[PDB]
């Protein structure tokens, strides 16, 4: 019987309840206190039952990334109501044209509890190094910045391929807000303490909702167990571990398959509209993208044990003229629990490609540069972008063009039974054999037969069948000249 | 309405029909001829629809190894009846004490069509280099040689862990019969032509049958799709390809899930007794093994693109005194289609170990020597034996002790939900951390967290839970000092 009203439709009278509730919680050091709730995600680490090895309970990159967050956000909200609340956590639609940071934060003075919070555990206040994060261009379709990504998440079908777009989209915000500060909102291991953090995740949660049932309207209900669900059949840590917020709902309903439905944790949003668009209205904008063929840059991101950014630079035919193809962010931090996107990260680079006039399957590759919160780091681990072209009219097929030679990436799962696959003949040195489904992981360690062309993967081709595939080098030796062994998988 | 009567209970009158039927087939060069039927398995290769790359349709090592064979044997039999037969293909129980090779073969003179056959395609007659393959010791339990293996196949539960024991057992015979001859019955790429071959596989088929329903008597019905079945949902090549024996039954019922039941291809055996033991009687002998703890030497055999033998030598405490721990055979041949046992190969070495007095989990390893049809070959690719101890009373649990350092093998699947696992602390240089379930294949490529001991795998321990596991080196560097990354799996 609670509701997360918009932070914009907020009223002075309403504003009070929020500040009072949060303050009372902030000055609370009990297991249900604010210094303890923010401790779940960032530092200090806990989860493992006395493993004396710490461990960030923050679940990022995993298939349940949104599941652990959706429950944590309600944990924050529930803790408030218990401390004297009236309305739910205010959400902020940061997709729309941002003219300035919410006055709910900016009001640093008057000791606003929503702008920052004193860690208390190891001192240090929650500081933020705001970034531009603005520059209008055009709304209502083709909205530059944020919105596109968010709208590109609802666009995606299936949940496992959606989760990626869901996270990456939310990864952006964290950066601009926390900037490059020590214990900022961008620093995974501390971003949890920030007042915004607790409420920001709610803003993202709302997007999940709109998409959740949005799928139902496409005879493609995706929510609980769909694809990589073996990871879901396990309670969210440390919500289940005996030392949680002790909130009957959380401590027990910590199971991912239970947190899948929001109408269970007693709370609803004032609306289900994004960027001023209603579900039916917004569903139209989505139809716009699908009406225009766009080339995407596949990414098989993997845990870099740290949060940072990455500027995608497209090579030009001139001589080397780079190009700001865009830029995304990867959350994380040393001591984080290992993760690796099983699914590809749909990233649009359409226009950028058309400028230098290159083909998706034809000789097309680029060299991007990544960067930590502030300093430069090993841009090495790309891992080799896996170009993917999504045809316009008549979609939900998507083509997948891996590569041939100098490719770098573990088994990529484009999933979405019915998807198309191919290979990049990049580098003429290597022809177009590329074994195919060698056999099982064992064989995948490169052990191709004596010229016995176990055909299946040729030049510019395609697929349609599902199941478990694979792609190894034409010959045994031509395998170790780049480690060609991308184990593609379906479903 | 046909029957495969024993080759021993055979009578002169009956013998004729068999010789006539086979002869008429042998001198038949049509698509349903004998030179064409034997062509399905060995050379010349076919299967792929005009891939001009040949391809041995012989399916060995795969989970459907017995499925493709069971259908081929009926193909041979059906071809005969169509050419004038009366009884089914005679089976020979080679498990029992062998006093001498069947007189159905030995009768070289009189131009016996069952002793050999002229390839005709590329000349050369079917020759065999018989091996001793005898030496009585004791029957009715603990029968040295053959029978043990066969009885060790019915012993095993589940079908995927059975198929291995099923093949390896049948792999033996091939050797002794073909010996070390060019186009012998031991040479995969030609063994198909041999008259025995066509009938021998029928002998093995009978064992599959007795085991098939034998399981049903243990409330554990395993036949069609059980474990690795994705490989079954595909017709057996080239039985389906348009150019098969054109036998309505084969050409159509080529689907593995259909060949699972024999009572479908119109044919039954004169009995279902092995080594003179009835199903109920034999089921007792099985109860004997389970009543005595036996240590086994796990094996994750993988396609060596050739058929050969391997002598397991156990190291002694003396100084290096080896020991004839036994010996098995691996069928195959250059140009063969890639295979790799997903499941482990149960091989008993009990007594051998007790002599030098060593412990399964404790410092225990051995160096075996493998050999091609006649010459020595790279004994390299072991791959590191994965010792497994099967406790007596109260079985169907099996313990799995992999290893720590200098281990070599892809993801091993002990399956059998409820199985136990551990690790060999062999080599004190490496302690007992061994990460555990790092994450997904991506993470498995070694990328363990910063000392963050994602506990699960410790010293002499165990398991019980199912699902997909894994085991990586304690530290990132300690991983590449042997490539510790055996991806264990259950179910
Ligand atoms: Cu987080
Ligand atoms: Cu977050
Ligand atoms: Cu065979
Ligand atoms: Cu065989």
């Amino acid at each position: 019987i609670l509701v997360r009203k918009n932070i914009h439709s907020l009223s002075h009278h309403e504003a009070e309840e929020l500040r009072d509730a949060l303050y009372k919680l902030q000055n609370d050091e009990s297991h249900g206190g604010y210094e303890h709730i923010a401790g779940f995600h960032g530092y200090p680490n806990l989860c493992p039952e006395k493993g004396d090895e710490k461990y960030p309970c923050c679940v990022h990159g995993m298939s349940i990334f949104p599941h652990w967050h959706r429950l944590h956000t309600i944990q924050f909200e529930r803790a408030l109501k218990k401390h004297g609340s009236h309305l739910g956590i205010p959400y902020w639609d940061w997709t729309q044209t941002i003219s300035s940071l919410p006055t709910f934060f900016a009001d640093s003075g008057n000791n606003n509890p929503f702008f920052k919070y004193h860690i208390r555990s190891i001192n240090q206040d929650t500081v933020r190094d705001v970034n531009e994060a603005i520059f209008q261009q055009t709304k209502f379709g083709e909205f530059s910045s944020i919105f596109y990504l968010a709208l590109q998440a609802l666009e995606e079908d299936n949940y496992c391929d959606f989760e990626v777009q869901y996270e990456i989209l939310h990864n952006e915000v964290h950066a601009l807000i926390g900037g490059a500060e020590k214990y900022s909102m961008s620093t995974l291991e501390y971003s949890a303490f920030d007042p915004y953090f607790m409420i920001h995740h709610a803003s993202l949660d709302k997007i999940w909702i709109i998409w959740q049932e949005l799928q139902k309207r496409r005879v493609k209900p995706a929510h609980a167990g769909s694809c990589a669900g073996d990871i879901m059949h396990v309670p969210l840590h440390p919500f289940n571990y005996e030392s949680v917020n002790n909130d009957d709902f959380t401590r027990e309903n910590s199971l991912p398959n239970a947190v899948v439905d929001s109408h269970r944790f007693n709370y609803k949003y004032d609306n289900l509209n994004l960027h001023g668009h209603n579900i039916e209205e917004l569903e139209e904008v989505l139809r716009s993208l699908r009406l225009k063929s766009r080339v995407f840059a596949g990414f098989v991101l993997s845990g870099i044990r740290t949060t940072a950014v990455v500027k995608v630079y497209i090579k030009s035919g001139t001589d080397s003229d780079d190009e700001y193809a865009g830029s995304f962010v990867i959350l994380g931090g040393a001591k984080e629990m290992p993760w690796a996107y099983e699914r590809l990260y749909r990233f649009d680079i359409t226009e950028t490609v058309h400028n230098l006039n290159l083909t998706d399957d034809h000789v097309k590759f680029r060299f991007d540069l990544k960067k930590y919160d502030h300093t430069e780091l090993d841009a090495s681990v790309l891992p080799a972008p896996i170009i993917v072209r999504r045809p316009n009219n008549a979609v939900f097929d998507i083509i997948e063009i891996p590569i041939g030679k100098d490719v770098n990436l573990p088994p990529k799962v484009v999933v979405k039974r019915g998807t198309k696959i191919m290979f990049m003949s990049v580098d003429e040195a290597v022809t177009t054999p590329m074994l195919n489904l060698g056999s099982y992981t064992a064989m995948f360690k490169c052990k191709v037969p004596p010229f016995s062309f176990h055909a299946f993967e040729l030049g510019k081709m395609y697929s349609v069948e599902s199941g478990d595939y694979f792609m190894t080098a034409s010959t045994t030796e031509l395998c170790n000249d780049n480690n060609l062994r991308i184990h593609v998988h379906v479903d």
